């Protein structure tokens, strides 16, 4: 489409420090860290990722994808550090992923927060659809929590930018339980295939972190969805909400709702949240807070990445 004039920033290894490991899985290792631009008098909480020539190619692909997106509900890239293994510096989300958050605070999450998260996730995905970007890994684990009122979409290791005349992406290890049926059978990925993963993501939030298709091997899932079986209706979900999930899981990809329409539907429900989610008993940004998770004492000059918009 248009020329991608995004600026790729290079960060010095001495400007930032690692603090603790947040996760060490197949992707690599994600660190909690602090970035201090030299001479800026600013401390920025960051997340650092590192995955050989093949490792440097994949993370530079992720840096290329993240540098092309800038949206309040999409994690922003801060830059890369050119070590032997090039590292990915992103904005740190202090409260973690939404999957662990709904499990830890299951008895304290109201209907207003669940519906608000659905609106924000759809806003981020609709922006990615505007950017011709297919995420291919939309899940509750990849929706991180900046604040309980603000979430962002993350993990672009599988994200693929589309050509202007490219309607679908043809793939050649994936999360089977979140993929659309056409993605499992024909390796076809589309913005409508992300709507399917969006439906599973909402199902994770409404079940407060239940594993979809729990106890079922991923090999048998292709035959389950093909027979017409879907995820069950969560107990707190009214039919208004569960109908939206079923629409995201329809066989016809074009029949599924668009992220633009999902923003509207969940926004209407957010006006009257107790009418669409039935939860019993439906009724923190400080300098001290950052001192704990960053394990630092002097946090007067802390600035979140959303408030740091600095050309180098
Ligand atoms: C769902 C598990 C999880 O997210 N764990 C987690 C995450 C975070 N916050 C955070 N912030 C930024 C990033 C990130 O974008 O990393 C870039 C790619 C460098 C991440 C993150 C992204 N991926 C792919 C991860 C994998 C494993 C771990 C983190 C990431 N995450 C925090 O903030 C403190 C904590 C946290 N866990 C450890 C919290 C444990 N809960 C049980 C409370």
């Amino acid at each position: 489409e248009a020329p991608n004039q995004a600026l790729l920033r290079i960060l010095k290894e001495t400007e930032f420090k690692k603090i603790k490991v947040l996760g060490s899985g197949a992707f690599g290792t994600v660190y909690k860290g602090l970035w201090i631009p030299e001479g800026e008098k600013v401390k920025i909480p960051v997340a650092i990722k590192e995955l050989s020539p093949k490792a440097n190619k994949e993370i530079l692909d992720e840096a290329y994808v993240m540098a092309s997106v800038d949206n309040p509900h999409v994690c922003r890239l801060l830059g890369i550090c050119l070590t032997s293994t090039v590292q990915l510096i992103t904005q740190l989300m202090p409260f973690g992923c939404l999957l662990d958050y709904v499990r830890e605070h299951k008895d304290n999450i109201g209907s207003q927060y669940l519906l608000n998260w659905c609106v924000q996730i759809a806003k981020g995905m609709n922006y990615l659809e505007d950017r011709r970007l297919v995420h291919r890994d939309l899940a509750a684990r990849n929706v991180l929590v900046k604040t309980p009122q603000h979430v962002k979409i993350t993990d672009f290791g599988l994200a693929k930018l589309l050509g202007a005349e490219e309607k679908e992406y043809h793939a050649e290890k994936v999360p089977i339980k979140w993929m659309a049926l056409e993605s499992i059978l024909h390796r076809i990925y589309t913005h409508q295939s992300d709507v399917w993963s969006y439906g599973v993501t909402v199902w994770e939030l409404m079940t407060f972190g239940s594993k979809p298709y729990d106890g079922i091997p991923a090999s048998e899932i292709s035959s389950i969805l093909e027979k017409g079986e879907r995820l069950p209706q969560p107990p707190i979900c009214t039919i208004d909400v569960y109908m939206i999930m079923v629409k995201c899981w329809m066989i016809d990809a074009d029949s599924r709702p668009k992220f633009r329409e999902l923003i509207i539907e969940f926004s209407k429900m957010a006006r009257d949240p107790q009418r669409y989610l039935v939860i019993q008993g439906d009724e923190p940004t400080d300098s001290n807070f950052y001192r704990a998770l960053m394990d630092e004492e002097d946090m007067d000059d802390v600035v979140d990445a959303d408030e740091y918009l600095i050309p180098q």
